[PDB]
């Protein structure tokens, strides 16, 4: 016994089992299923137009009939719109990038069918590098707005997790190539299919995505020096870091390029900093650090809201307090 949502694009039809499963408290397969109908709806607009046609919510996610009822009634009006792409009418574009709302849905689909024992990832030893958290889709989108970025630049999420921050970002921008590096076994082990995942349900809803890859390994090893120096946009949730660790990237930012930009959730450098004569050394003396505007409501467990911070490798700030020393 089953369930199919056929492709838009004549990809292989999702098949999902009955019963249907359950990821979480707020996150079932049924949902899901009336979520990508939905959204492939707002793909096509012939499509949203025909399933319009009676469905007066008359389904019930306990029903394997009911449910199978609207996936047949959303799988007749794909037919029928294929057939339409045989006449005259155009095929949807292809080549496109997601909508911010669809990509929203995809990487939650990709997610509870990759991630399938959420509880494993807080099988970490706490109080270290290794703490786990996840940067809401928000807060990536967020910086993909403002932080423009083009397919000149190099994105990496060091320390990438199961890696979403790649996946949206991939899916947002035409960087040359979006990387995640993860030292931990179990996100890393679910990155793999997470990677499956979403180019399987990218090519399914007919959406383009740029050039990424999900590794396996340390970003303070020796290959990583260098990887990281020809990085142009490095985004890092570094709050539970540590000093060490912080200490050891601001060792490997500073061999960056200029205009090289740094996104954080805990600063490299003091939002404050004045280059004098007893901090020299420091990393503030080559990058401009601000803090990216909070998105409304947004309580971090601080209380306060969740902070970003943007740093944009400026080594002309050391130039210039050298020249005001040869005056004045
Ligand atoms: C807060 S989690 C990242 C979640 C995901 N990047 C996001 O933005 O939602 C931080 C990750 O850093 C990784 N990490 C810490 N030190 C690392 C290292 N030296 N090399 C690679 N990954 C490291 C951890 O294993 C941890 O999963």
């Amino acid at each position: 016994l089953e369930l199919r949502l056929k492709s838009p694009v004549g990809a292989e039809p999702a098949v999902y089992p009955w019963p249907l499963p359950v990821y979480d408290k707020h996150h079932d397969a049924a949902h899901e299923i009336i979520e990508t109908i939905r959204w492939v709806c707002e793909e096509i607009p012939d499509l949203k137009l025909a399933m319009e046609n009676y469905v007066l919510i008359d389904y019930d996610t306990k029903s394997f009939e009911s449910m199978q009822r609207l996936c047949d009634k959303y799988n007749r009006a794909i037919d029928s719109i294929h057939q339409l792409w045989k006449g005259t009418t155009q095929p949807m574009k292809l080549n496109t990038r997601p909508s911010t709302g669809l990509l929203r849905h995809i990487l939650q689909q990709v997610y509870n069918h990759s991630v399938t024992d959420p509880e494993k990832l807080n099988n970490y030893e706490p109080f270290s590098p290794e703490v786990y958290g996840e940067t809401s889709f928000d807060l990536v989108a967020q910086m993909i707005d403002e932080i423009k970025m083009t397919d000149d630049d190099l994105f990496v999420d060091l320390g990438s997790g199961v890696g979403q921050v790649v996946l949206q970002v991939a899916a947002a921008t035409n960087c040359k190539h979006h990387y995640g590096v993860e030292k931990a076994d179990i996100p890393a082990k679910y990155a793999e299919t997470m990677d499956r995942e979403f180019r399987k349900w990218m090519k399914w809803y007919g959406k383009k995505h740029a050039e990424y890859t999900l590794e396996r390994g340390d970003f303070l090893s020796e290959e990583w020096r260098e990887r990281i120096a020809n990085t142009s946009v490095i985004f890092v949730n570094n709050f539970a870091f540590g000093p060490e660790v912080d200490h050891q990237l601001k060792e490997r930012f500073a061999n960056m390029k200029e205009g090289g930009r740094i996104v954080s959730s805990k600063p490299f450098a003091p939002l404050n900093f004045r280059i004098n004569s007893r901090n020299l050394s420091d990393i503030g003396t080559i990058m401009r650090v601000v803090e990216l505007s909070p998105l409304k409501g947004s309580v971090s467990w601080t209380g306060k809201p969740v902070s970003y911070y943007l740093h944009t490798i400026d080594r002309t700030i050391l130039e210039n307090y050298f020249s005001s020393l040869k005056n004045p």
